[PDB]
């Protein structure tokens, strides 16, 4: 037995869980290993990981440039990290904003 | 696209997701194809699909029978079924009973 890693992540034009509707979703596993749905289940994984899957800690690339729209994305993540459960939810501007918090993420 | 169909579903020894940890979680994909770490993710997929998604009307198997232990289970599933977000937890007798609702949902 190990301490079960598992979450599935769901993105959707909107600002709360209520008025954005699930577009796309996928599943993130990483215990034992890195699999799922998520492109980059390694990556993805590894980022957790290094920031002790703690969403909230990811940061947003100082290089990364995205261009100033306001085109509001809700993504939602759930499951389990390492034995705890995981609830959380955040608003972005848009997309590009989305993506360039941790390298691959919410990259999908 | 189509409507995203993705569930992590966690089962742990307790009486609420407060007191239960979780020590056992499977993802389950099931559009556009059943997969994920679920043992039986096509007829877990299948199972669904027949009800609807409705994890509450998933049926008791009339003829299995499970001796009369008290030692409670807290099953929690997440994430989106065809579009519409999925946020379910129940608490049953003992894994037996768990196991007996639906043939291979919960049969992990």
């Amino acid at each position: 037995l190990y301490a079960p890693s598992a979450l599935v992540l769901t993105v959707g034009k909107g600002v709360s869980a209520t008025t954005a509707a699930p577009e796309r979703a996928v599943t993130l596993t990483c215990a034992p290993g890195p699999s799922g749905t998520h492109p980059a289940a390694g990556s993805a994984c590894a980022d957790l990981a290094a920031v002790g899957g703690d969403l909230n800690a990811l940061t947003r690339g100082e290089d990364v440039m995205c261009p100033m729209v306001y085109d509001p994305v809700l993504l939602t993540v759930d499951g389990v990290w390492q034995g705890k459960r995981v609830s959380y939810e955040r608003v972005f501007s848009n997309e590009c904003e989305m993506n360039a918090h941790g390298s691959s993420v919410f990259a999908f």
